[PDB]
């Protein structure tokens, strides 16, 4: 599910100590409560992968947290100051604020990989037209790893979905398998960081 670049200026600078640091500067408008569920979210990574998010000194590349509409990242290093927004409202708890982090390292929705159709069916009709972009399969990198029912990456099976009970997404050829949880980093979610940013 990673995004395919060659160059890795697509991709966050790897150190010669193997560490992946990444700035941050978080917005003004949070209290020092809501730094700190976004710093602790942010630790999830330090456990098993070399990502470290830490505090911007002066770097020209880093991420700014800011509370617009909605959850959402830019995908990968896009070179600068590049917006995260966790939304006040409906995006501070730790799963998706790690989900949006990991857009960030340059990962994309499970739904979308490219051996997607041998894993899950897209009910187009039971989408919100203005949404259905969202479920687009791409081409993905995805670094030797299987199709992931429990990857904090994948959409929940009623996603954008026009009404009650009409899913837009249904797991083949078991409907019954789990999709969409937000509690944490699957193991093929750290492992695909670890293949991209050969972790050791
Ligand atoms: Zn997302």
């Amino acid at each position: 599910n990673a995004m395919k670049c060659w160059s890795s200026s697509c991709f966050w600078k790897k150190a010669s100590n193997g560490l992946v640091v990444i700035p941050y500067v978080i917005s003004s408008e949070y209290s020092g409560g809501e730094v700190a569920t976004i710093e602790g979210a942010m630790r999830a990574f330090n456990g098993k992968t070399c990502i470290r998010f830490v505090r911007r000194t002066n770097e020209y590349d880093f991420i700014s947290v800011v509370s617009k509409t909605g959850c959402y990242s830019e995908l990968g290093r896009k070179g600068g100051q590049q917006e995260l927004s966790i939304n006040r409202g409906g995006c501070m708890y730790s799963g998706i604020i790690q989900h949006e982090l990991n857009h960030a390292l340059g990962f994309q929705h499970e739904q979308t990989r490219s051996d997607r159709d041998s894993y899950v069916r897209i009910n187009w009709e039971n989408i919100i037209p203005a949404s259905a972009y969202n479920f687009n399969k791409h081409d993905t990198n995805n670094l030797n790893t299987p199709y992931d029912y429990s990857s904090i990456m994948h959409y929940g099976r009623d996603a954008f979905s026009i009404a009650y009970g009409r899913d837009s997404i249904t797991p083949i050829p078991n409907p019954n398998v789990p999709i969409g949880q937000r509690n944490g980093m699957s193991r093929w979610d750290i492992t695909r960081i670890n293949v991209l940013y050969n972790c050791r």
